[PDB]
């Protein structure tokens, strides 16, 4: 069985082929695990660094002046943390901003600027993960985040079945090297961010990512080279849509869009918008999930369905 994950970039790909470590096999080890503390890290560093720079760009102020000096302090020592190192007085000084009035109102802006999705649970685990001794844990090993470049090839077997299952990159300049893996694809499995409809493009910022996603998908669904290939479709990051959706107008996406601000309905009309692409509606099927990539149990159950599909 050959599968290969598409989608575009922050998607949730990559997270996907993590869950199959943990679930076919035995998770990460511990020396795995301590591989990704540096990553853990840097995703940290970098998050509270994002922030900063765009309170400078939004003109907003800390809501206590003294941040001002922890925040020329987080760059003095911010070199250690990139090298896997987390020093007490470095947690202090970005526990101490994290909770600044003025930098969590800039927090709560960040569709007007480029942060992780991660941030948040990093953050706020500050003091687990600057302890001696900190070893990632299988969650904190799923919410890093590192750009995929080349072709990653993973292998496993569940239900007496051998997988192959692929992840490329899905930025604008890693979308060239998707050819080099459309050989013998027994299944795709597009992943979408559901909580990308109120976001830009990091590569354009004049382009919404949801409508790139829906670009991309009309380019592979429709693709003669597919025909008989399953497609799967995973509208992924439901946690995060379920709490945007809130706040956060769909019409900003789909102007046309005249339901509530519920997560089912919100839900079903994205859904809709993507399965309505499909051109071949009567002879070629679209199998949708929704998920998330982060949550071992949702992905184990929807993975058993799909293989099903299988
Ligand atoms: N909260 C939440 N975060 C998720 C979910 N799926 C993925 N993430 C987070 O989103 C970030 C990006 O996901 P990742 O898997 O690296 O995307 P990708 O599609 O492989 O992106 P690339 O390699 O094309 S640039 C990661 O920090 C990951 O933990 C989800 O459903 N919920
Ligand atoms: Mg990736």
């Amino acid at each position: 069985v050959k599968l290969l994950l598409l989608g575009a970039g922050e998607s949730g790909k990559s997270t996907i082929v993590k869950q199959m470590k943990i679930i076919h096999e035995a998770g990460y080890s511990e020396e795995e695990c301590k591989q990704y503390k540096a990553v853990v890290y840097s995703n940290t560093i970098q998050s509270i660094i994002a922030i900063i720079r765009a309170m400078g760009r939004l003109k907003i102020d800390f809501g206590d002046a003294a941040r001002a000096d922890d925040a020329r302090q987080l760059f003095v020592l911010a070199g250690a943390a990139e090298e896997g190192f987390m020093t007490a007085e470095l947690a202090g000084v970005i526990k101490r901003l994290w909770k600044d009035s003025g930098v969590q109102a800039c927090f709560n802006r960040s569709r007007e600027y480029q942060l992780n999705d991660s941030a948040a649970y990093y953050l706020n685990d500050l003091d687990r993960i600057a302890q001696p001794n900190y070893i990632p844990t299988q969650q904190d090993v799923l919410r890093t985040r590192v750009k995929t470049t080349g072709i990653v090839e993973t292998h496993f077997t569940f239900k007496d079945l051998h997988f192959k299952m692929f992840d490329v990159g899905g930025q604008r300049s890693e979308r060239k090297k998707w050819i080099h893996c459309f050989e013998g694809v027994t299944a795709i499995i597009f992943c979408v961010a559901l909580s990308d409809y109120d976001l830009v493009l990091a590569e354009d910022e004049e382009m919404n990512r949801m409508h790139e996603s829906m670009k991309l998908f009309d380019s592979i669904c429709n693709n003669k080279w597919f025909t008989d290939t399953s497609i799967i479709l995973f509208l992924n990051k439901k946690d995060l849509f379920e709490e945007k959706i809130k706040k956060s107008p769909l019409t900003i996406c789909y102007p046309e869009y005249a339901g509530s601000n519920t997560y089912e309905e919100a839900a079903a009309y994205i859904q809709c918008q993507f399965e309505d692409l499909n051109k071949r509606k009567d002879t070629k099927e679209i199998y949708t999930h929704f998920t998330c990539a982060t949550d071992t149990k949702n992905v184990q159950f929807v993975f058993d369905a799909v293989t099903d599909v299988i």
